[PDB]
């Protein structure tokens, strides 16, 4: 009978991270809570300073923790936008009043691109042990083993960005869901398969037409991804209907065209989940001379997880998301 | 025991709108939530494409909704600026986690001036049944009937526009208010009568002297109007005292001089509600080589409602507003 809310910071609507403590005394780290991966890692004090990303981030020093336990097994974590490498270490980790003995990665190789653009230091995988590298027990499995949570679930609220600092960037509840940050009722979709936060998606419509995901596709619900992503061929067609021009990494429209772009809907479990243009364009201007980025990207995720769409922070911002380990399902409700 | 919020989009500080769903399944429309009118309406699928506005808006297709019930009674809705016509239909409307069977207008006539400029598709009238054309029961009355709301009130937050954020454009709350977007406590002013969201104003001060509305006048609190307005005469005097001159269509001031302009105070229920020049000058720049318009316009509203001042989006931006149907009054508090 315990819940645990961790307050998240929202950087520019693209990064959402909260604080954890590792060691004794606690060394604090900004970390993304990430259902698209299953390992915990933070930068290490053994990371050569020729990696400038390690110069600009908090580094874990095992020599300052009395509760540290050595392992030393090498590990590499491959994310869709970048890679980190290092070795395994055990210590106590605090996540919102819960304390857990956890195996995590001390990262000694941390590419400047993209990690010099990271406001966060590391990542907390909220995914399953089946996708864990080195078969390291994920942190939420260790918390479940304590038997202190009311429900074996966790939930994500990602707020819109704000100019002031009185609005919360977001929130992860461990052991439940916060009714202050959603309205209406949860609508649940079973996982295709345990081991991945991935569900069946029946269709994707853009405007007055269902031009995408005909006959079906996959949808990984990914709190560690900034954007909604689809396959390269799915997105070239999505962005033809929008009128966006393919820039280097992102897509863009003329800023004045932003508000008139069509609704994009996502058919999940007998319910339509609809984003307006306000939800997926970074409306920085109304000028026909400036360019505005869309919060939708192309990403070709390889098997066995893909090929699939990924519903990242663009989607979760609109729909409060409950991840349910007990019944292997994902619930969505309108965020507030 | 229930509250229901809808996040709103701010377009250029002159349009504010959020999502509703009509039908089964729900079709998504952007609507202005409008205390200065009492009818719901969205564009119709039957709307001829000769009206260019219908080509560039979302259309309600009654054939694609299993909850739709027919009723072809005609109606014309006349606003200050534009005019639309159509016929009545019945269906379920989703307003932020609340569902309610509602009579609204499917619109088949939709002039380019001004509805081509409308970033919203339709309007949700939050006014009283007394000003409802066709005697149609307004949506808030139907929601009161299902008896789920905490209080018989609804509130409006309209945010300032910022080009360097993806900020909350605004927020309506049905059944209460959100203290995150105001400070202190509400002070209320009773309506003159039920049926119109219209209060007594005891004067409008420009700086020190109380130059206008000396012997009292009226004030519509209108969430569907973009500006504060007064009669052509009252605005003439106000603008002469501000040092503003009629450019061609609008009143302007040198952008650099904007900050020198005096406060404007609206005396409502024994308190002074004060906008600074930052609140009522659109400072697109501060250049001494450019002109800047004011968010206050002349508008001769005809009887029986007029002639009156109207406190539109300019005013609501400054003061979070709570519309209290139980007590027939309006509460203001400083927005944040
Ligand atoms: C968290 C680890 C993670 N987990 C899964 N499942 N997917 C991705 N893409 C990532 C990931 C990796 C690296 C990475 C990020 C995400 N994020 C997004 C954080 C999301 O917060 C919720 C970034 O912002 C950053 C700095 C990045 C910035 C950038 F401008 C372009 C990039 F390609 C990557 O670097
Ligand atoms: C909501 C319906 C409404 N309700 C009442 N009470 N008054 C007015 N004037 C209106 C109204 C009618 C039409 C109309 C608008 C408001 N608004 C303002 C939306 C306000 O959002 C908070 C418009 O922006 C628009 C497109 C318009 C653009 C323009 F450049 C000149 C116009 F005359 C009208 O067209």
């Amino acid at each position: 009978n315990t819940t645990s809310s961790v307050i998240l910071t929202n950087y520019m609507d693209t990064q959402y991270y909260g604080e954890i403590g590792i060691g004794t005394p606690p060394q604090t780290f900004k970390v993304v809570f990430d259902t698209g991966s299953s390992n915990v890692w933070v930068p290490s004090s053994k990371c050569s300073r020729l990696y400038t990303a390690c110069v600009y981030h908090k580094l874990f020093d095992a020599s300052d923790s009395s509760s540290y336990k050595h392992n030393g097994t090498e590990l590499t974590l491959r994310y869709s936008t970048g890679t980190v490498s290092g070795f395994l270490s055990q210590d106590i980790i605090t996540v919102g009043g819960i304390t857990v003995t956890q195996m995590f990665g001390e990262v000694t190789e941390m590419p400047a691109l993209p990690f010099m653009l990271a406001e966060f230091d590391g990542v907390v995988g909220m995914g399953f042990i089946e996708q864990a590298i080195g078969r390291v027990t994920p942190i939420f499995d260790n918390i479940i083993s304590q038997g202190v949570l009311k429900e074996d679930v966790f939930s994500f609220y990602y707020n819109r960005d704000s100019e002031n600092s009185q609005s919360l960037g977001g929130q992860i509840v461990l052991g439940g869901s916060d009714p202050q940050h959603y309205e209406g009722n949860f609508h649940y979709i079973n996982l295709i398969k345990t081991g991945v936060w991935q569900i069946q998606m029946k269709g994707v419509s853009v405007g007055s037409s269902t031009l995408l995901c005909e006959d079906g596709c996959l949808a990984l619900v990914d709190t560690g991804a900034s954007y909604i992503s689809g396959s390269t061929s799915s997105i070239e067609k999505l962005m033809e209907a929008l009128g966006a021009k393919k820039r280097l990494f992102d897509y863009v429209v003329k800023c004045n065209e932003g508000p008139t772009l069509p609704d994009i809907s996502f058919h999940l479990g007998g319910k339509e989940y609809t984003l307006t243009s306000a939800d997926y364009v970074f409306q920085e201007s109304y000028s026909s001379k400036k360019l505005c980025t869309l919060a939708i990207h192309a990403m070709d995720i390889p098997p066995p997880t893909g090929p699939t769409w990924a519903l990242g922070a663009t989607f979760i911002r609109k729909f409060y998301t409950e991840f349910d380990r007990r019944n292997n399902r994902i619930g969505f409700a309108l965020a507030r």
